[PDB]
């Protein structure tokens, strides 16, 4: 149940565009907030908990612009071709883009525009256009915390987004953050100019998710013999796989390995250049590939609908983390498995690399991150409470109420099932 309720024709738009029956209630909290009041918002969300909705629906809603800032170019090209085949239309724009649809632009032909935030400040002039002549319904900078210089994703044209506000002060200000860093908001809000934006979170409302942690030996087949099935003289995993790994010395390792089984494989992290990543994530998502053995950072992602397996090969840097992780697998809405192999040697559990952060604002909040990490590595408790323990105030949705308890829910609760 939402409220206020959304009438009708919202409710046929999300089917006809985007799939969904009904709005998640974070999704309608910040989706009612831009479309009715105008409001400024700072979305902590993740990828694979329904963050896009957020700022793809009310554009196409009132069938007016959506201006999407990010500096992730490849992610952006692909955005766009998904929208486009959810006849939405969306381009991406910047210094190569056509005249043609530069003027289509200007008519309003489409409902969702990616730009650069260098290019974004670089023709302000034209933004106030399409505000004038079309009206822009929101403006979203996405990977806000890049804006931080503490958050080890620093990138400094997202500072220059402060014009954003003085330029267009009636269009509301979408700042779509992966953390819940208090300094990051709070220095995402002031280097924006945000006003008395309405602050909201994902959850974890993922009942599809399996959740299972176990010991690791540190031999890496060992581990990974469950996983593993021989085929016709061939071994494969039981479906695509992601391998997430601490350090790229591990991703190699462990790629390496796999490799000897004539397993289907490929490393991504980001000492390989940005075409070799993105060959491999294309093999992926076409299933070329079965298993990305990977080390996430930067705003690297990968995005495929149909993971239907998640491993932690050593403990995840932090409860941030390993939530942001998890949220890709399954997102076809089908069974997937999330496992975490660990051991107390492991160097996400043994972090001076946190001794040495600079920020002491940022360095508390990532040691008690770890904290909660190690804390639910050790626990009896059925994994998806201690999840949903984190966000104290937060509704529990049904569906994640009703798998708590069963078989499907995490390792604790089979477990208590048995005996
Ligand atoms: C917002 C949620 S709420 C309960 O409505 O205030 C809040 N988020 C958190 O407190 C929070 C806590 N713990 C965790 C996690 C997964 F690390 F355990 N996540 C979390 O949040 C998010 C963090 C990253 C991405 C999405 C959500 C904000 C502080 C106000
Ligand atoms: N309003 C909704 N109703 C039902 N399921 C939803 C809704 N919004 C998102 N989802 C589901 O949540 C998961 C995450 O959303 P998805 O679109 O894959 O990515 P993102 O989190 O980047 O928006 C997917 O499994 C998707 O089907
Ligand atoms: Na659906
Ligand atoms: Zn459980």
């Amino acid at each position: 149940f939402l409220w206020p309720a959304p009438n009708e024709e919202q409710v046929t738009c999300l089917k006809m565009y985007f799939g969904h029956s009904s709005f998640k209630p974070v999704q309608w909290k910040v989706i009612h907030s831009v479309l009715e009041e105008r409001r400024d918002n700072v979305a902590v969300m993740a990828t694979g908990y329904g963050k896009s909705l957020c700022f793809q629906y009310p554009p196409v809603y009132v069938g007016k612009i959506g201006l999407v800032i990010s500096p992730l170019i490849s992610l952006m090209e692909d955005q766009v071709l998904q929208l486009k085949m959810s006849n939405i239309p969306a381009c991406f724009l910047g210094s190569a883009q056509s005249e043609n649809v530069l003027t289509d632009i200007k008519l309003g032909k489409y409902r969702i525009v990616y730009v650069t935030p260098e290019y974004c400040s670089g023709n302000m002039g034209l933004l106030q256009q399409l505000e004038a002549d079309i009206g822009i319904t929101l403006i979203a900078v996405d990977e806000a915390h890049c804006i931080s210089e503490w958050g080890h994703d620093f990138r400094d044209s997202f500072r220059k987004l402060g014009s954003l506000k003085t330029a267009l002060p009636m269009v509301p200000i979408v700042a779509l953050t992966a953390t819940a860093s208090s300094s990051i908001r709070e220095d995402i809000v002031r280097c924006l100019n945000l006003r008395n934006p309405q602050i909201t979170c994902t959850g974890f409302d993922r009942p599809n998710l399996y959740l299972e942690v176990r010991r690791k030996t540190g031999n890496i087949l060992q581990d990974l013999q469950p996983f593993l099935v021989k085929t016709s003289s061939h071994w494969e995993f039981e479906g695509p796989t992601i391998i997430y790994c601490p350090s790229r010395k591990m991703t190699q390792q462990v790629t390496g390995e796999l490799r000897k089984l004539n397993l289907s494989c490929g490393t991504y992290h980001a000492g390989m250049s940005f075409s070799t990543r993105k060959d491999i994530h294309h093999r992926f998502v076409r299933d070329e590939i079965q298993c990305v053995i990977a080390t996430i950072a930067f705003g690297m992602g990968i995005n495929k609908a149909d993971i239907r397996q998640v491993i932690h090969y050593g403990a995840p840097k932090d409860m941030e983390s390993y939530y942001q992780e998890i949220g890709r697998a399954g997102r076809d809405g089908l069974q997937s498995s999330c496992h975490v192999l660990w051991a107390p040697a492991d160097i996400n559990l043994n972090r001076h690399l946190l001794t040495e952060i600079r920020n002491e604002k940022f360095r508390l909040y990532k040691l008690k991150m770890m904290a909660k990490m190690e804390k639910y590595l050790h626990s009896s408790r059925c994994r998806r409470q201690i999840i949903l323990s984190h966000f104290e105030d937060k509704q529990v949705q049904k569906a994640s109420l009703g798998i708590m308890g069963t078989e499907k829910c995490c390792d604790n609760c089979r477990s208590r099932l048995d005996h």
